[PDB]
């Protein structure tokens, strides 16, 4: 059975980036948010958008920010460790499933790899037990089209789903994502898309009136 990806201190964040968090008011984020090593001024959220704590590396940022460089440095390091962990998993159960487009599929537990960009243009289901683990390795971008829902079935839990992407992630408007995202570049959400999962970007996270909830 596939091991979880240990997020370390990054597990405590709904959104964690390295070059900031952009936002088209109003979003609704549940969980802590942070960015490092960029200045906290690059976190463009307000306090009424975040249920939790906004962490900054310095004295800049939203009014409600907490300055804690050492925690952010550990979280971002742990985020990098998790990204490398997840990208380093060997012996995939699936390789280039659906030839890079996977609309309509039901995904069972395991390690999946794509040597291209992955597209999700219609609804999909992730199906498994409450202890099963999915790891999706994407060597290109990860795209999901407008209004696409990812449905969880059989007891599958968002906290046991990990998406590792070497390129940028784009979630289209009204879409609904499930699982943790470890992006090597950005994670870009569009108008009123939602995610039950974490947004861990090694560049920036950009939002447009999104709902972001940390997995329970
Ligand atoms: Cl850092
Ligand atoms: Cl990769
Ligand atoms: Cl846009």
């Amino acid at each position: 059975t596939l091991d979880l990806v240990n997020l370390g201190v990054a597990a405590n964040f709904a959104i964690l980036s390295k070059t900031g968090i952009t936002d088209v008011y109003k979003s609704a984020i549940t969980g802590d948010v942070g960015a490092s090593p960029i200045t906290g001024a690059a976190i463009l959220l307000k306090s009424d958008e975040v249920t939790g704590t906004i962490f900054s590396v310095d004295a800049a940022g939203p009014a409600c920010k907490i300055t804690d460089a050492s925690r952010l440095t550990t979280a971002v390091g742990d985020m990098q460790i998790a990204y490398d962990n997840a990208a380093g998993r060997l012996n995939p159960d699936f390789l280039n499933l659906g030839a890079g487009t996977i609309g309509g599929k039901t995904l069972t537990p395991g390690l999946y790899k794509w040597t291209s960009t992955l597209n999700i243009p219609t609804d999909i289901t992730i199906s498994g037990s409450s202890t099963d683990v999915w790891i999706f390795q994407v060597a290109g971008n990860l795209n999901m089209s407008s209004a696409v829902r990812i449905t969880l079935a059989g007891g599958a839990q968002a906290k046991n789903i990990f998406w590792q992407t070497a390129g940028a992630v784009t979630l289209g408007s009204t879409s609904h994502f499930e699982g943790n995202i470890l992006s090597q570049t950005g994670i870009n959400m569009k108008t009123a898309a939602s995610i039950n999962g974490r947004m861990m970007a090694q560049t920036a996270v950009t939002l447009q009136m999104n709902t972001v909830t940390i997995p329970q």
